[PDB]
C-alpha cells in the first residue's frame, strides 16, 4: 500500500498541520491499516483516502537546535511509532535498524535509550516513506470553514490556507478533516528584553554558532533555568567553548532528578489514557501536579551526577568557589539586563529568588532553557471558533480528540482533531512519544473509520 | 581518658535523656575532647566532667523492630559518629571494622551502604566504651527545676526523674544541665481501633511472631503506607510468610523514589545548619517542604524496582491481577475496621483516597507504617514551662540547641539542650546521623567549653 | 501458511531430531518463508514440504531441571528465535508479549534479560503454534541409511527410528533429509560414583525434592563446580532449604565473571560464524580458548556479588569461618566417596587441587554442575558412518551444517545436518541462542532451497 | 615526631631508593610508629633513626606522563598509605580531605575512586611532610659495600652514589641499610625504531603536545597496545587533537574487561602475602598467570563501553568502517616502520598478528602502551652481587623483603631490601597501592625493630 499524492484543488478527507513525531505516527497507523500483510481486511479497501502533511521545516528533523552531542533520548526504544500497536510493523525502530544493517549492532550496546540523533534518522526514514504525501516549507497560516451549499447554515468542510516559507505565497487545500499536530512554541520570560544575544534554548544548535563563531575565545556564557534543557546545555558548553567562564543561573535551590521509577511511570501507559480522561477538572489538575517530577523542571540522574562530579574536580583544582570557571547560582532570579552597552557583554542584575540584593554578571550571550507553550493551535482556529457551542470560550477535545462543534453547524463528516496540546485532558504521555503508536491507530479509526468498517 | 560513673546523689555537670546516636555522638565528642592524642589542650584537663545518660532500653539497640533481614543503611559509613569531626577518631566506622579484624573484608564489598545490621553493632561497639557513666532500663518520666537557694527566685540546677523498667522503683538525680534526646514516638492514625493484631512498623521484628506464630501458614496480611517502612515490610513479608497473602494500602496513586541526587542532598551538609537556622520561620516551613523527598514518604528506587519486578513476575504467571498472591492497593483509604468478630480475621473497609465505594479485606494482621513524631519531650518539660519567657507557649531552641529561658529566672550555669526533635529550626538532618559528628563536637562546647578553654 | 502433519508411512523431506530451541528456530523459519506476508514469492508455493519434528519430552520444555526461582536469561530479548532475521516476524518475543498482554509491562522494566521462566512461555507459546507436526513422547534410537534402488550402491534416504515413552513401541519414519538438534548430555567427574544422593544439576530442580523431602530439615548439602550452574544451585540452596549447611566445593582458587565486554562478544555475532568457519583448526581451537571466559566456567558478575555479599554477612555474625552454616571451599578436589554407611549421609574426602591431606564432609547430597558434553549424536549415526568418505572417522559438518558424505555413495538429494554440536567448527555462538534466527534462516534456504527457488 | 635531616657525612641507618608511593609508606609507618599517640611505647624512644630518601624527580609526582583529564584511580580509596595498618593515622585519605576542607565534598560523591589527579594530591600532601629527610633532584647511580674494617672479610655498611639532575655533580651517603624502591621502566618492543614520534605511553602528556603543538590540525596518530594505558590514550586523543584521525592496533582481537570480582580480588589482601610467598615456584608461577586478568593487559569494563559507544555512533554516521575518523585494527602486528621519508609522517606495516598481508597506515606520531619491565634494581646492585651466597646469580627476597646475603661476608647489622619489583615471590599486589600501608609497618619493624623493641 503506497500513498499517492492528492491534486492540491480536490477535497481532501484528511489535512494534517505538521509533519512531527505525532502526525507521522498517524501516517504509519493508515500505511498498517491498509497494510492486506497487517489488517487482513485491508484487501477489500477499494479507494486510498486523500490525505496532505503541511509541514512548515524544509524537510524532517527532530528538535534539531537542540541536537546536543552525546545527547540521549529519554524513553525506550520500544515506545517508539510503531510497537506498542503492532510489533510487526514495518516501521518499528528494530526493523529500521536491521534495514540499515545496524540491528545486530545496536543490541551489542545493552541499551534502551539510543542517542536523539538515531532516534531522529529512524523517524527520518519512516518520514520518507510518505514523500509523496507531504508538503514541505509550508506553514500553514488560518483554517476557515466551508459550506458546500453557502446558503445553507452548515459547515461540512475547512479550507486550510499555507504560506510558503521559501517563496511566500500563499495556497489553499480543502477537507474534511483536520488535524493540528504542531506541538509547541518557545516560551521566554515576559521579564527580559529582545536581543540577538538572548536565545531559547530550543536554538541553541542552531543560532549560538552565528553569534559566537570562535570556539577558543574566552567568553562568558549564562544559562537560564534548572530543566533537562538547561543542563545539557550549561554540560555542552564545557565542551564546545573549553576556555569560556558559564552560569547556570536558577530560581530553585537545585537542579532535581526525574522520577523515572516504575510504579509511577505507569501513567504514561496507553491504557491509562481512558482513566486519566474520566475524571474530574479538579482531580485531573491533581494528578499533573502530584506526577510533575516525572517529566517538567527535572534532570535525568545520570547528568545532574555528571555535572555535579565535574563541580567537584574544580574544587580540588580550586577551594576558592568564586575563582571557578563554571559555576552555578541557585535561588537567583533576573532582575535587569543592561544591553545597550558600547560592549559586546550585556550585564546580567540578579537577586534572590527567595519571597518578599545580589551579584552583577557580564555575559556575551544568555541561554535560555525555560520550557515551552502549546497554545499556538488557538490562533490557527480563531476563524473556527463561531462553531464551538455558544458561550464556551475554549477548545473542548473528546476522548477521542475531535474538538467539540455545536451538531447543529457543523454536519458529521466534518471534524477538527487536536494533538500534542491536549495535556489536560489526556494526561502528562499527551506530549511525548510514549502513546504515539497507539494514538496514531485510534486517530485512524476515529478519522477512517466508516471506510475500515465497509472493508471489515 | 576514661569516663568514671558519678555517684547518684551527686551535682552532675550534665544528665543525657536517652541513649541512642544522637545522645552517644555527645558522648563521643567528650571523649575526644579530652584525647590528649586528639586535643593538645587535653592534657591540663585536671577533673572529670560528671556525666550520666538515662536509657530506657536494657542494652544499646538501633530501631531493633525494623531489622529486618538484608535491610541496608541509607547514608554513606563516612557519616559515622566521629569521621566528619574527626577522621583520626578511635570512634570511626573503618576503624571499628580494624577492631573487628573486618576492615579488608568491608572494603572488598565497594559499598558505602552497610547493613542496618552491622552499623548497630558499630555503634553497640561504640555504646559499650561508656557503660560506667550509662545506666540503662532507666526511663526518664520527668525534669523538675531546683534552687540552691529555695529561698531565691533563680533556678541552678535540674532534678530527673526515672522509674526502673524491670522494679518500677523511682530514681532521683541532680544537674546543672539537661539533654534530651530521646528520638521520636510511633504515629498512628487516629481513625484506627486498637487492636493486638493492628501493629506499628516500630515494633514490626519484635511483636509480630508472636502474634503469627506459624511461618507456613496461609494468612491475610495487610500493611498500610508507603513509606521506606512500608516498602521493607511488605517486601519482608514475603519471604518470612510465604504462603501468605498480603496487601499494600496507599493513599498515593504510587510508591515514590527518595531523591539521592548530589545537589539537592547538600541540604544535609553540616555547614549548611548555620544557612538554614538563620532563615525566616516562612522560608523555612517551605524549604523543608520543597526538600520533603529526601526523607518522608519515599522508598529507595532500588527497592521499588525489585518490589515492581515481583509484580511482574506474578504478572506471568498469572494475567488476572485480582488472583495475585502479593497485592498494591493504591489511592485508597481505611474507613472501617471489623474486629468484634468470632474468626481471628479483621474486616478492613477500603474507599478511594480521592476527594469529595471500595472494596474489603480480611486479615489477620494490619502492619501500621505511617512514620513518626517528635513531641515526647514536651510531657518531660510540662514543669520547666514556667521557666520560659512570659507568653511563649513553646519551647525555642537557639542555634546551639539549647532552649529559651527567661534570663532573671534562670541561672547562666544551668540550661537544658534538645537534639533531635528541632527539625523546624535546624533542618532535614536534624533527626538523621547526617550531622551527629559535627552536633556532638558543637554540643560539647556549648556544654562544657569553660572547662575546656580552662585547659586551652 | 499453517504446517499439516504428515503421515507416518510417507516419504518427508524433513525429519528433524529433537524440538528445543534449535529445531524450533528451523520451524519458525520455514513458517516465515512460506508466509506470503513476510516473503513475496512465498505466494508462488504450491506444495507444503512434508516435515515432522521427533522430541523425547512429553511436551515443550527448556531446561526445566535448572529452572531456579528467580534465574535469569543471559542474552538479550532482542537474540530470539525471530528478530535477527526479521523484526516484522509474528514471532519475535516482543509480539509475543503483545499477545500475551504484557508488552507495556514487560516495557516498563527495562531490561533485556527477561527471566528464563518467562523466554521458555515465550519458546513454549512459539512451539505450540507447529503441534501438527511435532510428535512429543519420542525418543529417537537410530538412523538408517535406506536405498529406494535396493539392488543399487546409492543412498537416497533415511529411516528414522523411535522409541514411545510411555510404552515401548518402536516407529520407523523415512525421509530424504535428517537434522540431528538433541542438544548435550549430562558430564560427570569419572571419579564419583552411581548414587541417588549425587545428582547433576541438569535434574537439580526436578529431582532433589524427591530426595529431601522435609524443606526445613538441617541438611548438609554439597555443591561441586564453579560456573554458572554451581552459583545458581549454591544460592538457591540457602533459599529453598534455610536450615542447611551447603558447602560449594571448587578445584579453582574462585568464582570467575563471566565475560561480557562489547569488543570480545561480538564473537557471538550472526555473521562472525563465516569468519570463524572459514579458520584453520589450530587458530580455531586458539580463538576457542582464548574468548573462553564469554561462556564455560563462569558466573555472571552480579550473582558472584550477591553470593560474596551474603558471605560477609555471615564474616559479619561471625568471624569464625569454620562455623559459617554457608561456606564455600576453594582449590579442592574429591578423592573418595563413603556412600555404603549405614545413616543417610554420604562422607565426601577431600584433597588439595594444586599439582604434585585435606578435610572430610558429611552429606545427604551432592550436586554435581560439571557441565556438559554434545557427543550424543554420534550414537544415532553409528549405522550411516560406512557412508563418510573412506578413512574419516569423524563427521566433518560444512558451513552450512550438511555432514560430509561420499558423493558416490550418497545421492545429491539426501543429506544429514547438525545443530548445536559444532562449535569446533562453527564457533562458541554453536550452542546458544546467539544465533538461532539467522541459522534458522540458513537452515531453511540449505534444506529446502530448490522448492523456494521455483516459487522465487 | 619530627623527622630531621642527617648530615650527608654521618652515617645513616636507613637509606631508601626513590621517594614514590613505595617508599612514602615507609616513611609513614615510621613516622606511625614513632608517634606516642598512635603507638604508646614510642614515648620511650630517645634517638630519631638517621634516615633519607632520594629521588630523581625535582619533586613529588604520581605518574604525571599519564594524568590524562579524567583519569580515575583503579582501587578503593581505603586502600590509601595508612588506613590499613591503622585508620587513626594522620595520614589517611580522609584526613587528607579533612585537612583540605573536602571531607563532606568527597562523601557526597558516593564514589570509592577518585581522580588520579586528587590521589596524586594526596600523596603529594603526604610527602611534603617528609621534605627535611628527601633530597630531590638526586638520581642514584650505585650501591657500593663498605667494610668498616677494610682490612677485614666483613661487610657492615653500604655506600649510595647518587648524581644531581640539574648539575651533575656525584654524592655519596653511607648507610647500614639500603632500601630499592623505584618502580618501573619503560617497556618497548625490540622490532621498533627509534625516533621523536615514537613515545612510550608513560611519557604521553609530558612529550606529546611538544610534538604535535597544534590541537586543530588534522593528524594521523596511532596507538599500540591493548591494556588500560592504551585505551586511555586512544579515548583521551579524541578530546585532545579533535580532527586527527587514530588508529588503535592491537595484536589480541579484542579490548578485555579487567577482573574486579569480589572473590579473585581477595589476592590482594595483605595477608594473602605470606600464603602466595610460602608457595614453590611452579604454583607461584601458576597463580600468577590464573589470575593475570585482575591487572594486566586488561581494561576497565566501563572505559572499554564508552570506547564501544562512540565506536557505534561512528557507524551511525556513516556504515562503512574504513571512513571512520577514529578506528580499531585488532589482530595486527607492525612489522616495518619507515621514518627516513621527508614528509612528517613515519609509514607503519602491518600483519597479522595470528601464528604462521596488510595495510600501511601514515601517522605523524605513534603511542606505545606497551607496559613496563621491574628489573631496574640489577644495575643499581652489580658492585654487591659478589655478597651473594657463592652462584647464585639472582637477588632473592625473603618474605621480609630483605636480600639473601652470604651471612660470613655481611654482617647481620648491614642489609638491602626490595620494594615493588617482588611479584615473583610476594603476588600481584606487590607493585599495586594494594598493601602499600602494612607492607610499611612491616618493613618498619624488619628494620627498626631493634630500637623499637628496646622502648616497647
Ligand atoms: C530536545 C527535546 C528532546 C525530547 N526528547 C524526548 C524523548 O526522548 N522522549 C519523549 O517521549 N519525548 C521527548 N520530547 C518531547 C517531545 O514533545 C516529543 O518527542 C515530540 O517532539 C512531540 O511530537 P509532536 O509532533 O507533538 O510535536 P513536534 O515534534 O514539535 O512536531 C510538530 C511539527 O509541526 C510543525 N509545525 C509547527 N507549526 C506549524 C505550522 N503553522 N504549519 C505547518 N507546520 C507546523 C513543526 O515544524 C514540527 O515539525 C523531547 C522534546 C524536546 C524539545
Ligand atoms: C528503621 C530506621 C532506619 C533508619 N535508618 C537511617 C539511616 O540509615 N541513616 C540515617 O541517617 N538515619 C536513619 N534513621 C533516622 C533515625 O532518626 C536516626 O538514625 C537515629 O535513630 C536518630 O537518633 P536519636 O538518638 O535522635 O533517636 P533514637 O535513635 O530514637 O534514640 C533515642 C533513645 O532514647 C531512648 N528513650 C526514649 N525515651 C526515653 C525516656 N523517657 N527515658 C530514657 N530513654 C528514652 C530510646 O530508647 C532511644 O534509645 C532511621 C530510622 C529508622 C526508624
Ligand atoms: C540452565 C541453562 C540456561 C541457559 N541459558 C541460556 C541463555 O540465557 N542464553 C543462551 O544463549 N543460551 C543459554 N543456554 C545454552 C543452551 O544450549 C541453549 O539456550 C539451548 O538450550 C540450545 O538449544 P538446542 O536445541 O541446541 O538444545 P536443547 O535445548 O538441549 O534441545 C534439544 C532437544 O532435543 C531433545 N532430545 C534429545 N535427545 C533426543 C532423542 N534421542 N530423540 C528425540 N529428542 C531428543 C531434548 O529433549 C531437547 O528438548 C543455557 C543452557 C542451560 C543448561
Ligand atoms: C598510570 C598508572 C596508574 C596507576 N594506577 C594505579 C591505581 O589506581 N591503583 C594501584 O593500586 N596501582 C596503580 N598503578 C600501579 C603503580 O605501580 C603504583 O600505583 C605505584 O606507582 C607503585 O609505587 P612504587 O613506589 O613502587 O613505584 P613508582 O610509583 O614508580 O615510584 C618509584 C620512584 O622512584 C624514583 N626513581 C626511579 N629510579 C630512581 C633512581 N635511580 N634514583 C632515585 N630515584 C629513582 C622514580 O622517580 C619514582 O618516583 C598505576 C600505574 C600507572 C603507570
Amino acid at each position: 500500500p503506497r500513498l499517492r499524492s492528492t491534486p492540491q484543488d480536490e477535497l481532501h478527507d484528511l489535512l494534517c498541520v505538521g509533519f512531527g513525531p505525532a502526525s507521522l505516527a498517524i501516517a504509519i497507523a493508515l500505511h498498517d491499516a491498509l497494510d492486506p500483510r497487517l489488517n487482513k481486511s485491508a484487501s477489500n479497501i477499494h479507494a486510498q483516502p486523500k490525505i496532505c502533511f503541511l509541514e512548515r521545516q524544509k524537510q524532517f528533523a527532530w528538535h534539531s537546535g537542540m541536537l546536543v552531542p552525546g545527547s540521549k533520548m529519554q524513553i525506550s526504544f520500544i515506545k517508539d511509532l510503531a510497537t506498542l500497536r503492532d510489533p510487526r510493523s514495518s516501521f518499528t525502530f528494530l526493523n529500521y535498524l536491521h534495514q540499515k544493517g545496524r540491528l545486530i549492532h545496536f543490541t551489542n550496546l545493552s541499551t534502551f535509550l539510543p542517542a536523539r540523533l538515531e532516534f531522529e534518522d529512524y523517524m527520518r526514514w519512516c518520514a520518507q516513506q510518505f514523500s509523496d504525501v507531504v508538503a514541505y516549507g509550508e506553514e500553514v497560516v488560518e483554517v476557515i470553514p466551508g459550506k458546500s451549499d453557502p446558503s445553507s447554515s452548515v459547515v461540512d468542510f475547512f479550507t486550510v490556507r499555507s504560506r510558503n516559507v521559501e517563496t511566500g505565497e500563499i495556497s489553499a487545500r480543502r477537507t474534511r478533516k483536520v488535524v493540528i499536530a504542531i506541538g509547541g512554541t518557545a516560551k521566554m520570560p515576559s521579564g527580559l528584553p529582545q536581543d540577538p544575544r538572548i536565545i531559547h534554548s530550543s536554538k541553541y544548535c542552531t543560532t549560538l554558532p552565528a553569534l559566537l563563531k570562535d570556539k577558543s575565545k574566552p567568553y562568558n556564557i549564562a544559562v537560564l533555568g534548572s530543566g533537562q534543557s538547561a543542563a545539557e546545555i550549561f554540560h555542552d558548553l564545557q565542551k564546545r567553548y573549553p576556555n569560556s567562564r558559564t552560569t547556570l543561573i536558577m530560581r530553585d535551590s537545585a537542579m532535581r532528578p526525574s522520577d523515572d521509577s516504575p510504579f509511577v511511570n505507569e501513567i504514561f501507559n496507553p491504557e491509562r489514557v481512558d482513566k486519566f480522561y474520566s475524571q474530574s477538572a479538579a482531580e485531573r489538575q491533581r494528578s499533573l501536579l502530584a506526577d510533575k517530577a516525572t517529566n517538567y523542571s527535572v534532570v535525568r540522574l545520570e547528568l545532574i551526577e555528571e555535572i555535579y562530579n565535574d563541580m567537584y574536580l574544580q574544587r580540588v583544582k580550586n577551594p576558592d568557589e568564586t575563582q571557578w570557571q563554571h559555576r552555578i547560582l541557585p535561588e537567583r532570579k533576573i532582575t535587569r539586563v543592561e544591553h545597550h552597552g558600547p560592549q559586546s557583554r550585556m550585564r546580567i542584575h540578579l537577586k534572590s529568588s527567595k519571597p518578599e540584593v545580589k551579584e552583577t554578571l557580564e555575559v556575551d550571550a544568555l541561554m535560555v532553557a525555560t520550557g515551552y507553550n502549546r497554545n499556538a493551535h488557538e490562533r490557527l482556529l480563531s476563524k473556527v471558533q463561531h462553531l464551538r457551542p455558544t458561550g464556551q470560550d475554549q477548545w473542548k477535545p473528546h476522548r477521542d480528540y475531535r474538538v467539540e462543534m455545536d451538531p447543529s453547524k457543523v454536519s458529521s463528516e466534518a471534524g477538527i482533531w487536536l494533538q500534542g496540546c491536549n495535556e489536560r485532558t489526556h494526561g502528562l504521555s499527551d506530549s511525548l512519544l510514549s502513546v504515539l503508536a497507539v494514538r496514531g491507530g485510534e486517530m485512524v479509526q476515529s478519522i477512517f473509520g466508516e471506510q475500515l468498517e465497509r472493508a471489515a
